């Protein structure tokens, strides 16, 4: 056996028990077959770490986070994927997951990018706060370090249910061990800047995927760390002082003058695109497409922005925190 993948055969059967069907996933840590296992009677999602040492090395970080994770008495533990078992296998390590839907990278290719309505960004918004609440135990203190469209799974096709996937890049607080983490559309900016993080970079995931679940299109879609910062300032403006002061990574981006203010190195003036008219909040809400609509008035859109520019909160000590969140005025009933 050649190469850090599992050949896998469609057709075989492992240990008399898994009736493997197809490979549906392949991603940097290896792949994820659909498999029928004959003993629980029940289709399986079954990830194949690849056999190469790092890997299997933060594969067994993700079985112990989902082991520690699974095993909570709380109903809030049902956001999270479930890890039925794991096992050894030709050399690979495998870990067995109920089966999901697709994701909501794929639910907003289905509207055409157009995006969907704030109803159901509301329901997203609701359960992912109620996820990370969760993560927040502290027993737990969990930081997922990826969450994107692609990790956020639909239970069923034709119902509003999400869970998250994939902790293969998650740490316990105080146990960094990444300097280089999330996904560069949805990294925080603590983490662009190369300080210490903690549960508060998930939070700034989430509220780039809310945004970009209603518009269709990513909030800060960098091409490289530098084009990424640049288009977080056009939105927010330069960070404070007393954060760059102290970030390692400040004068990739940013350069101190005399003063002892900060400007950008070597794009909209910072702060001058306004999340305001990203949601055209009063020009008809996404590429104008929910004028009129219910469920879409100004009203409605201020709400929202709101709740997003408390999760954009550069400071990560005052970021708005998953009780807080779920709290927001934007999920009263
Ligand atoms: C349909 C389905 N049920 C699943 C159940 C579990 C998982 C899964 C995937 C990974 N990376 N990490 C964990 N902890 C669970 N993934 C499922 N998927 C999507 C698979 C096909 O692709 C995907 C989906 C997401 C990421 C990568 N590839």
């Amino acid at each position: 056996p050649r190469g850090s993948h599992m050949i896998v055969k469609n057709g075989e059967k492992w240990m008399d028990r898994y009736e493997i069907d197809s490979l549906i996933g392949k991603g940097s840590f290896g792949q994820v077959v659909k498999a029928y296992d004959r003993v629980e009677q029940e289709w399986v999602a079954i990830k194949i770490i690849k056999n190469k040492k790092a890997f299997l090395n933060q594969a067994q970080i993700e079985v112990r986070l989902l082991e520690l994770m699974n095993k909570h008495d709380t109903e809030m533990k049902y956001y999270i994927v479930h890890l039925k078992r794991h096992f050894m296998f030709r050399n690979h390590l495998c870990l067995v997951f109920e089966m999901l839907s697709y994701n909501l990278y794929d639910l907003l290719r289905n509207t055409n990018f157009r995006g969907v309505s704030l109803n159901l960004t509301r329901k997203f918004a609701q359960q992912m706060c109620t996820a990370l609440l969760f993560l927040a135990t502290p027993e737990l203190s969990i930081i997922h370090c990826d969450l994107k469209p692609e990790n956020i799974l639909l239970c069923n096709p034709k119902r509003s249910a999400i869970k998250i996937v994939d902790f293969g890049s998650s740490c316990q607080l105080g146990q960094r061990i990444y300097q280089y983490i999330q996904s560069r559309f949805y990294r925080s900016p603590e983490v662009l800047l190369g300080m210490p993080y903690d549960l508060a970079i998930d939070m700034w995931s989430l509220g780039c995927i809310l945004v970009e679940m209603h518009t269709g299109e990513p909030l800060f879609s960098g091409a490289n760390e530098v084009d990424q910062m640049n288009k977080i300032v056009e939105v927010l403006g330069i960070p404070p002082a007393h954060i760059l002061d102290q970030a390692p990574k400040a004068r990739k981006f940013f350069e101190k003058l005399p003063d002892g203010t900060w400007n950008l190195k070597k794009y909209k003036p910072p702060g001058t695109r306004k999340l305001h008219n990203i949601l055209g909040v009063e020009t008809g809400g996404p590429g104008g497409r929910r004028a009129g609509e219910s469920g879409h008035t100004v009203a409605d859109y201020l709400k929202f922005k709101d709740l997003i520019l408390r999760m954009l909160d550069y400071d990560p000590k005052t970021r708005i925190q998953p009780y807080y969140a779920l709290q927001h005025s934007f999920f009263k009933k």
